[PDB]
């Protein structure tokens, strides 16, 4: 019970440990910074909206300020949107942020500003300029800067934000910036490295750039730089999927051989698409703390079976080799270098996209006694055989990538994966052969594996009927991913060989399931007795040879996307109680199976013990509400997208337990005189996206909406008259949260409040 | 144009060569049956409506009346809708149809009567009455019938409608019903064939009854029937999706090798799942004229290799062995007896579900000289092995099935086929593998097909890297189905050797698209030199190697579930000629491709002759309208179901050609003032279910309306105000085609009008 409604359009949290007052007011299609901010916010977020100006007024009393993100408010017109561009670039009129003296971060990315703005207060620790229109550094114009620590210049000239020249820094521009760490001058259209930089720097970004050489002391000051990252100076440009200039004569980007000699601290190196072709030992005599580095997408796959520079390279954690391959060949092998053995520290090793035919198990002996290695990616290659047996000396690895190949019995390609907007591993060691060409499986396939936790066999041609003896040697398995293939369960013992596993997916194996007439047996669960969690998802089950499904540990259930609407056909009562024999099964998604209606028996055919039970996306037309009453353990029920009319007479004779109930995007026009009346239990209410008009306090008790957690009305139809007089003054004065209440909690009538938000609606006609 | 605007909620039409009034009143949520029917009204249609009753003045007028249709204004609670089901029976007093002297067919089906209406008309030759509660036949309730022809009583005692007893039918019920030609009983819970039926009978359907035994002089006198249909007595009910109770003692329908001998005329025999084990040649001793035999779902997998009946149905058509395996039996090879060589007049052959491991070609050997076959249908089998060469010996055929099998290098199941309600065939022979686990293809597997001109192998297991060397036997291929399978499009030499090739179809081929970084050429199409379609839906295409598609003989492309929005992002200009070298190309369909906008570029990057062009289901939010002027042979475009806001201010001023324009389903909120102004060409627009709420005068022009074929309104956000005077006054008198005027062409305000039909607004109060 508040005695001040809140009316300010954005989100105030209250942080008293760190003395900070959080407003947010991301897109909240604001074209003026609202009146009203508390005197004492601290971090202010403007974000996507569409104020045309800053001026002193802006932020005129909020002398506290430490924060302020007015990104994206002009975006560049090939980044924003088309259906409402931004007409003119964002105007900042002079002392607007020089009185704000706490003022530590600006970000004002994404405006279109044509000069770094001046004026900013002595106290700026990072300033953030990205997707802008700034390409000429002047050291004039970094002069307000002196304690600055990060800033961020990139993307103000490339493809999608071009600036038409190359983009020019004055000569020792950022040399006085003597607190600067971290700098980024990435997709800006730079031709060399910026020189003198302050030997203070930590990070230097300057990837995705016009920069064809490096100078042997472009980088001799910098005795604590951390990261350094190169990549994109000279492209590897087939297949890439944006606008991509290699440097003429196919040369790489040249670095001399004493350039990182100064960095004694560097941790990373990235020199991703680069067009490297050798990578010269002496490169690193001076690195002896190297941790990570990339060397993918150039033209290493001769390199890679002489690599003598990882000699120099103890304590690498992180190697990345992948898209190294020659164009138009299909290597026989993996020629990997016996200077990989000489990567002690190694923890991670990619090498996609080097495209061999045949993996051997003596082509990884360099591997053999590297005791920190956790994974091997060895995906997208094109390897066409691999005898799984040879990952027996892989015991010790996490996991052993070999997806997207051809065996038989976007990251790499991304323009700048760091950019900025506006799984089984836990189960232990993962053999991943997911998107393979496996037509059929056999015991002896997995021979020597028996130490496997989990195995993704998904996206594979499996087209067999399993028996039970397919997986004998994998007797530790945990989590089998069979989804994407073709399963046949003519036979009931289909898995039981798999005495641990505790999930299975078989999911997307529709295809048996497609054609009428042929065995399916569901039963198939009895077997397994540490099973956990099974689904099957998308597989078009409209019939069944079993009438139950059985399990003694099952707890959840997927089945969504099949067709129990078929199977549950009214006047065919045979398989009403398909899931009650999964007498511990607590979670049961059965959204998407076209039930337009729910037969009498399928709520008393449910388990005892169901908790979450999904009926969404169903086109379900009616409901009988007091059915809910067999499922005694209900917690959660989603009934959201249907085509609902009605909420029960009495929540409360219903369900004594359920605590969230979802029936957002639904058809319901109007609550029953008393629907939530004496339901004591509920925490969550979803009536988002339905067609009410109103909502009176019989329907609604405060003695039980103040106990919920969320409570969702959003895009309903909401009659602002003085009949709405009760609900219009709750929501305007409850603590009970309500997301969307400056957005999209509105009143669709009468004429003067068509369009107006319920929170600053004005009653007191209704009260004279 | 129209003095008097039609408010009758009916479709009328007038059949004047055959001298009929149709008044169709199908499914427009009536509780009463209109007034103002035409008192010329020959076929009154009230069928899927909520009339409670009928009584003398329902019919009053309508004396000329020849055909009611009163279906399923009462449907039984199992096949009617739960969220509105009927509450009571219907009630028809007596004298309803006693007046009605030319009265010829009577539709009272799913209205749940218990006994059949009395004081029918003597006029009547139909009668109809499924799907209701009449479970007892007395000769007394049949009198009223005499010059009755066709009668249909089934469906009045099953799983979806029981009656919970026998159906009983009295001794010579329909004997003296002289001119009875059609009898279905069908669906009836029938234990024994009604006896003495009478002989003018021509099609007697007793299926899916309790019919144990057929009795030697059931059919004695039927010397005139053509169809006799005694399927689903004694059913075989492994794998059944609806409820079945076999014969006991899993014994067969009993039939005596006499029965059929008075049947000279029979034509169709319908033995489909009575679990016969033999077939007696006796059977077929008198019937000489067979034409069509369904022996599928029975237990005739070793008659197959006997059939000594065979040898007396020299005229047979038609032959139906399907799903007559034997439970848990693997058969080697297929066995068909020799006796199949007498079949001289068959046309088609099915026997799916019998299933065998290997096809022979000597297996096939008893088909071999059989001049009229059309089609071998052997689907569904787990047929492993398969020489393809072995159809050179059946060039003469049609259509050789094998689709659903196993082959490598709702029909029979459902319950009632003929239950009423409330393909590259054309291109020569086809050769169906589709559904088949074919992962790998080379020539030498299709050799001595040439004489192929489709072949269907979709949703198969190819996972290759085609290089123009697969398919070269096939020198005729005309069409070919490679949709569902894994194509990887390294080379651009792919299906070039099939130089015949008209229609390619490689949608859902999304596996090598889906994965980052691989090489995918789209520039295949110059080698095929009259391919007219390809069609490459569902590929999730955002990437190509190839920034053009030619082709100088395609005409259509189909590119819908794809990834233009990614090909096409802002920045990047090199995909946007993709299609203007498919010179020829009259359609596209770049529906389904995530296209919020469309960059400037796409229309001029369109080939010359586009006429029908599809951006639907986009979520396009704006479209630069004016950019129509570059298509200058558009005729049809599709922006249904996206997010656009309004309508070009001058249609004329964007498109001279432009003829069909589709906006269904967006948020248009107002037309433009002169929308619609001289566009001469336009003849088709559909503006439904948009959020329109006025509609002046000069968008509409009447010289551009008077040459619409058609005008889709429905489904919008009308205000019948006195600003609304000149657009209701219109839709009353206009003579153009609006579909749904009397549904769903509807005011949403203000107050009083709310809900109401504009074809029955009176706004006279606007005049006063
Ligand atoms: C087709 O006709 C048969 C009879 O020829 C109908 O079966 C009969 O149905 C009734 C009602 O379900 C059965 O009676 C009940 O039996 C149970 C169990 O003994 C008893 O507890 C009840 O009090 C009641 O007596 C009757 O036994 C059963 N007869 C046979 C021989 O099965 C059948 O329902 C009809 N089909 C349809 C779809 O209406
Ligand atoms: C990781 C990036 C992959 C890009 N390349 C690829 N994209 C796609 N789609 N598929 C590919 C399959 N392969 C293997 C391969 C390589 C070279 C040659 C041709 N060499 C012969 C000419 C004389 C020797 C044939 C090959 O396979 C049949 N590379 C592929
Ligand atoms: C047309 C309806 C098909 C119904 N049956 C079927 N449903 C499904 N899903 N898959 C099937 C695969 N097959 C072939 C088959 C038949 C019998 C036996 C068992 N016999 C062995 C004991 C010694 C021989 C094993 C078989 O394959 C492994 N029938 C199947
Ligand atoms: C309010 O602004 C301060 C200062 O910009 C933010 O402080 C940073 O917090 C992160 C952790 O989230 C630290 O790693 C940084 O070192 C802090 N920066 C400084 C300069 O102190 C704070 O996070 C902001 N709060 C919110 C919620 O926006
Ligand atoms: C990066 O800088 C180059 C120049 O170094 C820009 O290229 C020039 O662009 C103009 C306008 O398109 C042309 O008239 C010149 O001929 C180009 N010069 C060269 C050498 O190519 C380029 O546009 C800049 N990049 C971006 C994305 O703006
Ligand atoms: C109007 O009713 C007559 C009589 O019921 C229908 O006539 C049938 O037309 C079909 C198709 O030409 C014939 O096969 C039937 O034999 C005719 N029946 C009789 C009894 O003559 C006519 O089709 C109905 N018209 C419409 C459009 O409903
Ligand atoms: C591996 O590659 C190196 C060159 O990179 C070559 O010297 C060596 O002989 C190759 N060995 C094998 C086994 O291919
Ligand atoms: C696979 O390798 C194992 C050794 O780990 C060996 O026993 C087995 O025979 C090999 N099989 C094949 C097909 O090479
Ligand atoms: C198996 O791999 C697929 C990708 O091919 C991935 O979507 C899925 O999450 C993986 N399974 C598990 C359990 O990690
Ligand atoms: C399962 O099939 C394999 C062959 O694939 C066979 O060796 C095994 O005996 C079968 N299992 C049973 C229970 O027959
Ligand atoms: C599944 O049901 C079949 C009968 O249809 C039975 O033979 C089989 O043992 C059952 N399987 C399990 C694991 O209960
Ligand atoms: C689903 O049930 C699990 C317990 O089985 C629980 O952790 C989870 O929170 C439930 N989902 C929701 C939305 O409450
Ligand atoms: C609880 O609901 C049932 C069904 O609607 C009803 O019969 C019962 O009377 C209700 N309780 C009360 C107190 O009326
Ligand atoms: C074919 O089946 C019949 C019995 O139906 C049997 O007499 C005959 O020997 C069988 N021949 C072959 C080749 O299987
Ligand atoms: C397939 O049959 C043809 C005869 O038409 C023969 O030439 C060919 O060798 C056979 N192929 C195989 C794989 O047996
Ligand atoms: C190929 O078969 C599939 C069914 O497996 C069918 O959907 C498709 O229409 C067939 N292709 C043609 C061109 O008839
Ligand atoms: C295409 O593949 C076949 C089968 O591997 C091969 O014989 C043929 O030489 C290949 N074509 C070319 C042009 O390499
Ligand atoms: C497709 O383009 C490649 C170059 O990217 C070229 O080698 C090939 O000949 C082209 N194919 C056709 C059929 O034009
Ligand atoms: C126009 O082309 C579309 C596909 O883009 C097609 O579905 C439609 O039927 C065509 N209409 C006419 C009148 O040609
Ligand atoms: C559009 O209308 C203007 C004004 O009448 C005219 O100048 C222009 O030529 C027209 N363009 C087209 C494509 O009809």
């Amino acid at each position: 019970a508040r005695w001040f409604p809140k009316t300010l359009p954005c989100d105030v949290t209250l942080d008293v440990s760190k003395n900070h007052v959080i407003v947010d007011c991301t897109d909240k299609h604001l074209t003026e910074i609202p009146g009203g901010i508390p005197t004492n916010t601290t971090n202010l977020t403007l974000t996507i909206n569409h104020i045309p100006d800053i001026s002193p007024a802006s932020f005129h009393r909020l002398v506290h300020l430490v924060e302020i993100d007015f990104r994206c408010n002009c975006v560049p017109i090939r980044l924003g949107s088309k259906s409402n561009m931004c007409p003119r670039r964002l105007q900042i009129k002079p002392r607007s942020f020089s009185g704000l003296t706490y003022l530590k971060s600006l970000y004002l990315d994404g405006n279109q500003l044509l000069e770094i703005p001046q004026g900013l207060p002595p106290s700026l620790q990072l300033l953030s300029l990205e997707a802008n229109n700034i390409f000429s550094i002047r050291k004039e114009q970094l002069t307000e800067l002196a304690n600055i620590e990060i800033l961020y210049l990139g993307q103000n000239c490339y493809y999608r934000n071009p600036c038409y020249v190359s983009y020019s820094i004055e000569k020792d521009a950022f040399l006085n910036l003597t607190k600067l760490k971290v700098l980024s001058l990435k997709d800006n259209n730079v031709t060399t490295v910026p020189t003198v930089l302050p030997s203070t720097l930590t990070e230097l970004y300057l990837y995705n750039n016009m920069i064809a050489e490096i100078q042997e002391d472009d980088f001799n000051n910098l005795n604590q730089l951390q990261i350094l990252d190169l990549s994109g100076n000279c492209p590897r440009c087939y297949n890439a999927p944006f606008p991509c200039t290699p440097c003429k004569n196919n040369s790489p980007l040249q670095i001399p051989v004493n350039a990182f000699d100064a960095l004694t601290e560097l941790k990373v190196l990235r020199l991703h698409s680069n067009s490297l072709q050798h990578v010269p030992p002496r490169w690193f005599k001076n690195i002896n703390n190297l941790q990570e580095l990339d060397l993918s997408q150039n033209f290493l796959a001769k390199e890679i079976g002489d690599a003598k520079f990882l000699h120099f390279l103890p304590n690498l954690i992180q190697l990345d080799l992948s898209f190294n391959f020659e164009l138009q060949v299909y290597r026989a092998s993996m020629n990997l270098s016996q200077a990989f053995s000489s990567l002690k520290s190694l923890k991670i090793l990619r090498i996609r996209g080097y495209v061999f035919k045949e993996l051997k198990s003596f082509q990884l002996s360099p591997l053999h006694n590297l005791q920190n290695l956790e994974v091997l990616d060895l995906g997208t290659n094109f390897i066409k055989i691999a005898n799984l047996s040879m990952f027996k000396q892989f015991k010790r690895l996490k996991v052993i990538d070999l997806s997207v190949n051809k065996i038989s019995p976007l990251y790499y390609f991304r323009y700048d994966k760091y950019a900025r907007s506006c799984s089984c591993y836990k189960y232990g060691q993962t053999l991943d052969l997911s998107k393979n060409s496996i037509f059929f499986i056999k015991s002896s396939d997995f021979q020597h594996l028996s130490f496997l936790k989990c195995l993704n066999l998904s996206g594979n041609l499996i087209s067999q009927t399993l028996n039970g003896s397919e997986f004998q040697p994998l007797a530790e398995l945990r989590y089998l991913d069979f989804s994407n293939n073709r399963l046949d369960l003519l036979h009931s013992t289909a898995f039981e060989e798999l005495r641990k596993l505790e999930v299975l997916d078989i999911s997307s194996n529709s295809h048996y399931f497609q054609s009428e007439g042929i065995t399916h047996m569901l039963n198939f669960t009895k077997n397994l007795k540490v099973l956990q969690k099974l689904m099957m998802n998308d597989n078009d089950i409209s019939s069944s040879t079993s009438r139950t499904m059985e399990s003694e540990s099952l707890r959840t259930l997927e089945f969504r996307g099949n067709h129990l609407d078929v199977l549950w056909r009214d006047g065919d009562n045979r398989y009403l109680q398909l899931f009650k024999n999964l007498l511990k099964l607590e979670e049961l998604d059965i959204s998407k199976n076209s039930l337009s209606f729910l037969p009498s028996g399928v709520f008393d055919g449910m388990p005892p013990n169901l908790k979450n039970l999904s009926l969404a996306k169903n086109g379900l037309k009616s409901f009988i509400w007091e059915k809910l009453r067999y499922l005694k353990n209900l917690e959660t029920l989603d009934l959201s997208h249907n085509q609902l009319t009605t909420v029960p007479e009495r929540l409360s004779n219903c369900s004594r337990s359920l605590k969230n109930l979802i029936l957002k995007n639904n058809q319901i026009r109007s609550l029953t005189k008393y629907f939530l009346q004496d339901a004591f239990q509920l925490r969550y209410l979803d009536l988002s996206s339905n067609k009410i008009q109103m909502i009176q306090k019989t329907s609604f008790p405060e003695n039980v909406l103040n106990n919920l957690k969320m409570l969702l009305l959003h895009h309903n139809r909401f009659l602002c008259t003085c009949d709405a007089v009760w609900f219009v003054w709750w929501v305007q004065h409850t603590e009970v949260t309500i997301p969307y209440l400056a957005t999209d909690v509105t009143c669709v009538g009468p004429g003067a409040h068509k369009g107006q938000s319920v929170i600053s609606l004005d009653l007191y006609t209704c009260e004279l």
